């Protein structure tokens, strides 16, 4: 339906394809890598493994650990000085998914034009980025294989959002060995923002029959496997479902888009820089139910993808059973109660709304609303 | 066990993708174009078509229309020397997977050198094909999204599969507008190529989450809509489904592998010069059959896909209803009866189980067989 697929022309998955990949590095004519990741993944040791594994390989690196969450113009330019220092010939991000937006951007620059800006948009740039490889460590972005690169301007205090499929990472990784070690409460958030990305995707004015099928699968296997791998972050099945799950998430979301779950969820974690994982899950079950009176019929098959008992159901009372599911789950693996408990104020809502819906993942929900419509909408997740 | 998913990083699909994928190659900074096709499609007019497009954009282009069924070395060679003479900066293959390999090849050896038979067996190259853009028309052989390059040695007679992460196209075109002019013959048999391709998908050895869910979709839209598609080719809404059901059929191929039916259909081709998809149409029951005995619940998961009303049958009992469903569908739309109309003759069935059991594809069928199982699995079929 006049659509486009976007993806990585490899990605590697499972328990040893870290190593899998970065021995296929090999022969390949690169001599300097530039590892951009953050503080705790250089702390920890996940970045020496790395550079090791490519020293193994006869490629050397050079390491930027100075992404935050939610990255920065002054990052990018950060990793571009590092880069050129070094005379890196390619790029690995390593880590969730800041690192990724920050490496995208870091090799698109390397080499195109000047500046990020001049990149905020739609297939800005007429160079491919330098060859970037994306090392995924959480279970819920998919970062590591969408062509969307978001950069906050501290300055305009702004985000922009660089949507080109020259950012698309030209090998994803993920390697469930890099997640075993999430705490409980990191793998229950990026699970829930994965689980967001497949009703979101599911629910889109731009889904397709691909991205229909892969947010459905995505949906069962975190219902299948979320709650496991957060009571219990050594059980290797439940940790590789859902690096597969959170993948297929990102199948979907990277073309069909997302919607208001996300619209509203970048406003909080944007203002008030919260993590991003969390808002969306707290979110969700509230607009779905908004949703609901849109796309019930769609719901109940996102509630029959995640094995539950209602296939038998109208519509409504399937969207229903599915929302009260969604909010189970939730509260089974700690997420917040409401945005009360995420330190929201009710009188930032007017302009938490109207932000919301100048959004570019509001065009897609199923459901377009005016400035009370959200405004309530917001209230209600209170 | 770990995996690799393998796919193009950007797929153009529906009305309408035909424009885009050639708007976009505007300050892409290729001016000259080789396309590869074949009689048909130069004689009808598409190979005008897609070349007229070029031209609105600045871009030159050379045809090569020598391809035919099976694409052989030849037919190679004399394509690069088209590329030579004109010193095509990049490659268009137009036409069903004939084109489409016929065109990988190329590609591969234009940035290469060498000879075909150098690259057979798996990532033998040591560079990126020259870039490659896939027009696909018909629908069922998703080898415009595939690593698989399938070249047949005249000379020899000698099917030669390269199976290379670098012939993937850099981009794939499913634009239905393409598909309409399809006979009810060549949907027919594309169609059963990729349900074919479903089945064997999920039935091997290889499959993963990701696999599986491509596969299963893929049987669902092709039960919903090949037999439209056959009976009123002008149904744009059912060659559209049709388009997609034969890509996610690729997306589960190209990765998971495939079986016993294509390993015995490309023999039965590269010896009698049969279709492709006809050989595998005829083939596939007898072979699903087959393999019931070992993957008989997972044959009953794509029956469910398909809607048959089996979900409360037992495994052996659901098994047997899908197999019994495609032969339906196959008489339905007109696929012969068995191997004695398409020209097979009982006396070379040795040769052919011989090389059946030496083709790649036969490595992920879920059960292994010997010389004497493949000859009377053969015969079964007359
Ligand atoms: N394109 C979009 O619209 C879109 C969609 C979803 C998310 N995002 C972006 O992605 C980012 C969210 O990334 P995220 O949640 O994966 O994490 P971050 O938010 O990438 O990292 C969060 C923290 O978890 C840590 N961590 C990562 N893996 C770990 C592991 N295995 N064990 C222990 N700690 C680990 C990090 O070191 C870090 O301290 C944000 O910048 C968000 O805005 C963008
Ligand atoms: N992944 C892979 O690499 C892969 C997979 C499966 C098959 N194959 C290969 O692909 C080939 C099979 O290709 P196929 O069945 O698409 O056809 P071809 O075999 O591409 O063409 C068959 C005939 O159909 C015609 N045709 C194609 N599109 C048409 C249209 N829109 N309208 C009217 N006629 C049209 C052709 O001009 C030709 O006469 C085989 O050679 C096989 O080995 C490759
Ligand atoms: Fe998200
Ligand atoms: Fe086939």
């Amino acid at each position: 339906a006049s659509s486009t697929f976007y993806i990585p022309f490899v990605n590697e998955m499972g328990e040893g394809s870290l190593e899998k990949a970065i021995k296929d590095l090999n022969g390949s004519g690169f001599k300097n890598a530039l590892i951009v990741s953050d503080a705790f993944m250089n702390k920890s040791g996940v970045v020496k493994q790395v550079a090791d594994l490519l020293k193994a390989q006869g490629i050397n690196s050079a390491v930027y650990d100075g992404v935050m969450p939610n990255p920065t113009v002054t990052a990018v330019l950060e990793g571009l000085k590092i880069l050129k220092d070094n005379n890196s010939d390619f790029v690995i991000s390593l880590g969730g998914g800041s690192p990724h937006d920050c490496a995208k951007a870091i090799a698109l620059v390397a080499t195109n034009g000047g500046e990020v800006k001049d990149y905020e948009g739609i297939d800005k740039s007429k160079k491919p980025a330098l060859p970037l490889m994306s090392i995924n460590t959480t279970a819920g972005t998919a970062s590591e294989m969408t062509r969307f690169c978001i950069i906050t301007d501290e300055v305009r205090h702004v985000k922009m959002a660089i949507v080109d499929r020259h950012v698309t990472p030209m090998v994803s990784v993920n390697d469930p060995l890099l997640m075993v070690g999430m705490p409980k409460g990191l793998t229950a958030a990026t699970g829930m923002d994965a689980l967001t990305h497949a009703f979101e995707a599911y629910s889109s004015t731009a889904a397709t029959p691909i991205t229909d099928a892969c947010a459905l699968k995505a949906a069962s296997m975190i219902a299948k496997n979320l709650k496991t791998a957060c009571d219990n972050g050594k059980d290797m099945p439940a940790r590789e479902a859902m690096a597969y799950a959170q993948f297929l998430a990102g199948m979907a979301f990277n073309n069909a888009s997302l919607g208001y779950v996300h619209a509203m969820a970048h406003q909080l974690g944007g203002y008030y820089n919260l993590p991003h994982g969390v808002c969306n899950a707290v979110l969700l079950p509230h607009v779905l139910a908004y949703n609901a009176s849109v796309v019930a019929g769609r719901l109940k098959d996102v509630g029959v993808a995640m094995g539950l008992d209602i296939a038998n159901l109208g519509d409504k009372e399937g969207a229903e059973a599915t929302i009260q599911a969604v909010r189970d789950l939730a509260a089974s693996i700690g997420i917040p109660a409401n945005l009360t408990e995420l330190g929201a104020k009710k009188e930032d809502v007017p302009l938490l709304a109207d932000h919301a819906l100048k959004d570019a993942c509001a065009l897609t929900n199923p459901r377009q609303g005016d400035q009370k419509e959200v405004e309530e909408l917001f209230l209600s997740a209170f």
